[PDB]
């Protein structure tokens, strides 16, 4: 049947003819197993005989066969023998513990590192390398195992690295030269004029926005043009400059290939997925957090007022351009072209726009992003919408929105403006839910 | 004042005379810090000028300066770029996470190892090497750091290794030869005869126990001598043999230098400390657990009935010798020499000794060990002791005993015998409290 084998704990010289000579380190195969103190075994040389049971070590008992494990050693005695030894690695039972000495530093320092046991029969240690430097840890794992699937010696970078939008086509270059502008095609028309994609110096992809007669207050616009030019963020359209010497003054800004994210979600639904609109909302929230840090108010925040580039990243645009609108039906709170769908309570009532109103509009933007572009309150009217917002009604939950993101965009719509979240904490929560989704 | 410096995220060619040429990798010292998008810096070559803020990386921002960290990377996109890369170490923000690929095994396997942040500004990873072999882990740490005070390459062993007691002076050697016995000195007198320390064959330290006339039932003793010889344990005195051919029959057993632990704790109080009596109790409990596994009953368990050797380890002795006593005053339950102090309720009442009675006696032994040898119920008498044990009284807590060990030795004294603990769980609890003390 099955055969048993043990190691020679110590060495024994047969005091009796019926005994076998044990020799420390020479494994012996037990021939019979009983409860008596002596059992018959056989040696590699071929001799067999009875031998003491107090001299055998089971195959799995190799722990005792080693010169480190010491079941008798405790967390105190071990430190007393490690101080007299004066770094000695000594193992003791406790499912075990290890002790090492510290060597400079004459005051001996002892550590009691405990050995933990995995539920899957494995063993490890509750100790972390504690790298105070991330690249130092990356280099360590690069030249070590550390229980990883492989060494961290295969960087995962990309070659599609494009510089960011130049904060203006040159320092102090507020006035663009129409001669440099290289009009190429047309990008549609805007509230104040017509757009067209060209190239500054024929080497920088710019989007020229020519104005319409009696559409914007060019004077005030140029007055605050330096201000609006000082606004620069990754998720923010980069205003390159303005050609004011020529009429209509040309607002040369960053170019976005996909155009309005609203149409991107309502027509270009064959280029993204349901797991990316959250990243779009993160981009929008980052832009809003920046413009809030700048004490600037978007004033008009909506998918229509956001653009998307070839890389698929969404960025806010037309930041704070309302102040330079001439259409009364759009500027007035009771006008027809006024976006009541995204407007807020205090706005619609007393015209008290604020960062809280921008947060309300951002919540509406998240709702429509998750709705794929469906218009808010498609069934209601400009007055019924205010009625329902006052009564307490809120936009429903899109079929693709989780309860978490719905709670986010709902907190964005708190009746009390002073209670509405800030864009910073909104971005924090969006990042949290993103890390959870992923 | 203080000087600032950053790294060149990308490379920039001055489109304007007021600009400075940025070159990826060339650190630049920012001359002035503002909120504008362009700031003036100076280069190592000595040239200074305005440069974009979107191209600078703070010194602590080196994370982005590396080609691994990717704040945009998520737990999904990262796995999509790692599968197309097909083990690539890619870091992303999340306070961070790392991803590596698996290479054999054509079905790509990706891991999402998260990077943890210590409260002390350090960084580590929630990953264990998971060594399924203790000596394999010891070898790994022996040739690695693993965040240890030092490599596990300094064994902490001792040269004072003595073989254990030979389970008898030879196999089947039940009858010792008085000629071999080498009587040396005297060790005192016992209940049945007189003792003396000698040497078997002049080479094995043995303790001969010569019997007294009309003190023991030599016939029954020799009858069960093979049985009592089959009892062998580390914390158990090792009966070497019996010379029955000569009168008085000499019980040659293991020699213990310190003698009775009772006198060891009552006179030899200049060789141990208050942190070792717990180990003594552990030794006694191990012996009791073994003799319980053997369905053998000590019958008389007490510090007096335990010996100690030069190494300071205590071992039980005279295991089950009561059956071979001739003194009626000691055998009878109502006799004068009967140890009522250690006796149990059922014993004193109906004479129903059992493993529960042995557990009671072991609790009493622990109490007296922690009392330094004080006699149990020094004020009471044989009858008042039973009175108080029946009423519910129990031995008090020695000044050196913690509430935990007191609860242990108190559970040892449960009124209901069927409820008294087992020696196995008692040893488990003693080991637990020992690891806690240490
Ligand atoms: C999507 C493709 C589809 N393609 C079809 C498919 O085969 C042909 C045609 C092209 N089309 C396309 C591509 C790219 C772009 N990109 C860009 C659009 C615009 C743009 C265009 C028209 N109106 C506007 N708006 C709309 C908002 N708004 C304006 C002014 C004001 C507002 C609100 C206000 C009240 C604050 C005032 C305003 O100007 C804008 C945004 O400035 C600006 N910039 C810089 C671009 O890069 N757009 C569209
Ligand atoms: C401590 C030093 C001090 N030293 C002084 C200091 O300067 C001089 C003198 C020596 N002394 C000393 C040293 C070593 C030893 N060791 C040994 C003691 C004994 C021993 C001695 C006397 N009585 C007994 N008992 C006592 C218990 N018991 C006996 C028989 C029975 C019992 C109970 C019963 C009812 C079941 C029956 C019985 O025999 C024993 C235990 O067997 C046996 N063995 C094997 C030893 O190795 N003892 C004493």
């Amino acid at each position: 049947t099955e055969l048993k084998k043990v190691v020679a704990l110590y060495d024994y010289m047969p005091m009796n003819a019926n005994d076998l000579q044990l020799r420390k380190g020479e494994e012996y195969f037990i021939l019979e197993e009983s409860n008596l103190p002596w059992w018959r075994a056989r040696d590699k040389n071929g001799q067999e005989g009875y031998i003491p049971s107090n001299y055998i070590t089971e195959a799995e008992d190799s722990i005792e066969m080693y010169e480190w494990y010491s079941k008798h050693m405790t967390r105190s005695q071990a430190e007393q023998l490690l101080k007299q030894a004066g770094g000695g690695f000594i193992v003791r039972d406790s499912k075990y513990t290890v002790s090492v000495f510290a060597k400079g530093e004459p005051q001996g320092v002892i550590r009691h590192y405990v050995v933990c046991s995995t539920p899957q029969s494995q063993y490890y240690l509750a100790e972390k390398h504690l790298f105070s430097t991330i690249p130092e840890l990356i280099n360590y794992h690069q030249h070590n195992s550390a229980g990883l699937i492989s060494r961290l010696k295969y960087p995962v970078s990309k070659q599609n690295k494009n510089p960011p939008p130049p904060p203006g086509f040159g320092y102090g270059s507020w006035e663009i030269d129409p001669k440099d502008l290289t009009f190429l095609k047309e990008l549609g028309t805007g509230q104040f004029g017509v757009v067209k994609y060209g190239k500054w110096r024929g080497q920088y992809d710019v989007a020229i926005r020519m104005i319409r007669e009696g559409s914007m207050s060019e004077d005030e616009f140029i007055e605050e043009a330096k201000v609006m030019m000082n606004l620069s963020h990754e998720k923010l359209v980069q205003l390159y400059g303005v050609c004011t010497k020529q009429r209509p003054i040309f607002i040369i800004t960053e170019y976005m290939a996909n155009g309005c994210l609203l149409n991107y979600l309502r027509e270009m639904r064959h280029r993204f997925q349901t797991q990316q609109l959250l990243e779009m909302c993160k981009d929008v929230c980052e832009a809003m957090e920046y413009l809030e840090s700048k004490q600037f108010l978007h004033r008009d925040l909506a998918a229509r007022n956001c653009l998307v580039n070839d890389q698929g990243v969404v960025k806010v645009s037309d930041f704070g351009m309302t102040r330079y609108v001439l259409d009364d039906e759009y500027t007035s709170s009771t006008g027809s072209k006024f976006p009541v769908k995204w407007a807020s309570p205090e706005v619609l009532m007393y015209s008290k726009f604020s960062s809280k109103s921008d947060i309300w509009a951002f919540g509406v933007l998240m709702w429509e992003i998750y709705s794929l572009g469906k218009m808010p309150y498609e069934r209601f009217t400009n007055s019924e919408t205010a009625e329902h917002i006052a009564q307490g009604l809120r936009l429903p939950r899109p079929h693709l929105a989780s309860e978490r993101v719905y709670t986010i965009m709902y907190s964005c719509w708190h009746e009390k403006a002073d209670e509405r979240p800030s864009f910073k904490i909104l971005l924090s929560n969006i990042l949290d839910v993103m890390d959870e989704e992923s």
